[PDB]
């Protein structure tokens, strides 16, 4: 319920649980997919990054419900996201909010990982972007009223990052692996 439902490219739903590649839209600004990636200054990985060629997918996540253990996704409706692999510095590869610098990135990890007063706690949500295309967008707990798109920072790296306006959002789709008799990790 609410909304619409979210698809994947072969148009299939997209279900809580499994597993998926957010790659860049063909109506995007190239690219390929996201994956967890070195952080100007850290030794350990936990910035996300968007991959530079079109043939790298990136690492694929999974989404989750505070409502629903299984189901398939809508629009417009809260949700939790995660890698399903992270590196072993981190104790978690759950997406997060990190503000420490006027401008608000999506990094992995959780208060374990990152100071307390940096994280912003909220949901993501999947939002349409016309027929072609979906964007994520995040709505923090305190501001009960805004949400956030999810957007791109070029500076060589492709991290993403919150955009302080709706008009440039990282312009995604979404990718099922493959698989078969099983999918290690």
């Amino acid at each position: 319920s609410d909304a619409e439902k979210v698809y994947d490219i072969e148009g299939y739903p997209v279900f809580l649980g499994s597993e998926y590649y957010i790659v860049s839209a063909i109506i995007g600004a190239g690219g390929g997919g996201v994956r967890p990636g070195r952080t100007r200054g850290s030794m350990c990985p936990m910035s996300i990054i968007q991959e530079q060629s079109d043939l790298q997918m990136g690492l694929p996540v999974r989404f989750s419900s505070p409502e629903e253990k299984q189901g398939k996704i809508y629009t417009d409706t809260e949700l939790e996201i995660e890698f399903v692999e992270k590196p072993d510095c981190a104790e978690s590869s759950k997406w997060v909010i990190v503000k420490d610098s006027g401008e608000a990135r999506v990094a992995i990890g959780g208060s374990e990982d990152h100071p307390q007063g940096e994280l912003v706690r909220g949901f993501f949500k999947i939002e349409k972007l016309g027929s072609l295309a979906y964007k994520l967008v995040f709505c923090p707990k305190s501001d009960s009223g805004s949400c956030s798109d999810i957007g791109i920072n070029y500076e060589g790296r492709r991290s993403l990052v919150l955009k302080s306006s709706d008009d440039v959002p990282f312009r995604v789709v979404f990718v099922k692996p493959r698989s078969g008799s099983e999918t290690e990790s």
